[PDB]
């Protein structure tokens, strides 16, 4: 039995640009257009025409944690998505919205594999477990018949970061903490081989069109050939001063491109290990690279980092500098940059237990009210450690929320635990009520009032409006979540008055909140 915690996001309407780093990305040649998978659990689409003041397409929303990995299938109709939510999200890929969702994974969805022939999708996380999936069947999912079959593959004894398919989809293999990778058959499940030789874990796999070679990257900083013929490590290749995150290959399976880490960018030949081209050193560490892939030479590779910027590097020169050539980049500036938000990398919460001071990746401070789930101030690049300081209240207020800022934006969340344990007087709080003044207002209670304002079941029935003293911003996301992991619900503050949304609300809201949203039975204050 998992409890039930309400959690909220504070952000704007809309958040045009990445606000933390970018996870995986996947390229869509026929349209040229760019997925980006966000640690800001946003997915974004863009155009990447290069001749366009604004690049910014739409941006899916529908998962509450960072989107691990995205899978681009049926010629760019579809998108699949992994996420640390614990789920996995069809989309349609052209006119950008959700279709279905899986809720199959208990814990963090990780990596995505996919079999562009077959059109096959697999997908692995912290569960030990990959499910395999018919894109087909997940395309024509949610109506009355939201049946899933559900097809696994056995043995990961570790947490899997890494899958790969090949284009056939006759084999699967998966990289974990386990060091060694495991090899099934897709089709069949049929365990094939456990390839044994990485030092560390796993981060990168890509797999040859037949399925008779692997790539692999690891956090051992070398890059692994594999034979599953032979069934072991050919050749190993040590290219990076660090970890290794990021592997792309071209067509014939003979120039890999790397970064992780150490944030150089390199093109080596397996072939003849001695040419290795320095694409170029990027601003931070590398998660993910995609190629373009319109010609062959790769023309451009699009590079997702730590950092919210997205960037195109032109690989048009690698021949010419092949052949004539204290190391010297082929590239230092990129050919795109798609622009990235601010990330709040610090916070501090008052000694009131209502605001927060925050400092962003561009060094900007701002003050937060919790309670009204809203910014107040832009404090500007004022001393950070100084500003906590001069803001010192001399109060006591007993912890009422959490706070995370793993998106790059202030998360609340909320517990049955303590959510009631901050017991502050009107005046206190702000809310002058002339004159019939000074009740004991609880903090917790009036935040869970507003947040489900718009649910109907708290305005009346009989059984035989708002908290009265404040409103939340409408386009606040309320998130529905099992402490232990699993996302249930996440809908808009201003979308609880829907027949639909009301009946979903009615299946996952706990009781705990029952009681004070719908019962209005306020917690008793001594
Ligand atoms: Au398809
Ligand atoms: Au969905
Ligand atoms: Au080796
Ligand atoms: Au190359
Ligand atoms: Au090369
Ligand atoms: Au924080
Ligand atoms: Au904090």
């Amino acid at each position: 039995r998992r409890k039930v915690q309400v959690s909220y996001v504070i952000r704007d309407e809309v958040e045009k640009y990445n606000r933390n780093g970018v996870n995986a990305l996947q390229l869509d040649p026929a349209l040229n257009r760019l997925f980006t998978a966000g640690r800001d659990s946003i997915i974004r689409i863009w155009s990447v025409n290069q001749h366009k003041q604004d690049p910014y397409i739409a941006s899916m929303e529908h998962h509450t944690d960072w989107v691990n990995d995205i899978v681009l299938c049926c010629n760019g109709k579809t998108l699949i998505s992994a996420s640390s939510d614990t789920t996995v999200k069809v989309w349609n890929a052209h006119k950008g919205f959700c279709m279905s969702t899986l809720r199959t994974h208990k814990d963090y969805v990780k990596a995505l594999a996919y079999a562009k022939d077959k059109e096959l999708v697999a997908s692995a996380g912290l569960d030990r477990q990959i499910f395999l999936w018919d894109v087909n069947t997940l395309t024509a999912l949610t109506a009355s018949n939201n049946t899933v079959t559900t097809s696994s593959l056995s043995g990961n004894k570790d947490s899997i970061y890494s899958l790969a398919m090949n284009q056939l989809g006759t084999i699967i293999v998966s990289g974990s903490t386990e060091k060694v990778l495991r090899v099934w058959d897709p089709r069949t499940c049929a365990k094939l081989m456990k390839l044994k030789g990485h030092t560390d874990n796993v981060k990168a796999l890509l797999l040859n069109r037949d399925g008779t070679q692997c790539l692999s990257g690891s956090s051992d900083g070398t890059i692994r050939l594999w034979s599953l013929g032979q069934q072991r490590c050919i050749a190993t290749y040590r290219v990076h001063d660090e970890g290794v995150w990021a592997l792309q290959v071209n067509d014939a399976f003979t120039h890999v491109y790397s970064g992780g880490r150490d944030r150089k960018i390199y093109c080596t030949d397996l072939r003849n290990p001695d040419i290795r081209v320095l694409i170029c050193e990027e601003k931070a560490p590398v998660l993910k690279m995609e190629l373009d892939r319109s010609a062959d030479p790769p023309p451009a590779i699009w590079v997702a980092t730590t950092k919210s910027t997205v960037n195109k590097w032109t690989l048009k020169g690698i021949h010419n500098f092949r052949a004539s050539g204290p190391i010297t980049p082929l590239c230092t500036q990129p050919d795109q940059v798609i622009k990235g938000g601010a990330s709040i990398i610090q916070c501090h919460i008052l000694n009131d237990k209502r605001h927060i001071l925050t400092k962003d990746t561009n060094n900007n401070v701002a003050y937060w009210d919790v309670l009204k789930a809203c910014k107040v101030e832009d404090l500007g690049k004022v001393d950070f450690e100084d500003e906590i300081k001069k803001r010192f209240k001399m109060v006591y207020v007993p912890n009422w929320f959490s706070v995370d800022l793993k998106t790059g934006m202030l998360t609340i969340t909320l517990d049955e635990s303590d959510c009631f344990a901050a017991w502050v007087s009107a005046k206190d709080a702000g809310f002058s009520s002339p004159d019939g003044s000074d009740p004991k207002l609880n903090l917790g209670g009036l935040l869970l009032q507003a947040l489900l304002e718009y649910w109907p079941r708290t305005h009346v029935n009989p059984m035989d409006k708002g908290n009265g003293y404040f409103q939340v911003p409408p386009h606040t996301p309320v998130i529905f979540g099992e402490a232990g992991g699993r996302t249930l619900f996440r809908l808009l503050c201003r979308d609880s008055g829907g027949e639909t949304e009301s009946m979903l609300l009615n299946e996952t809201v706990p009781q705990w909140v029952i009681d004070i949203t719908v019962d209005k039975n306020m917690p008793k204050f001594n």
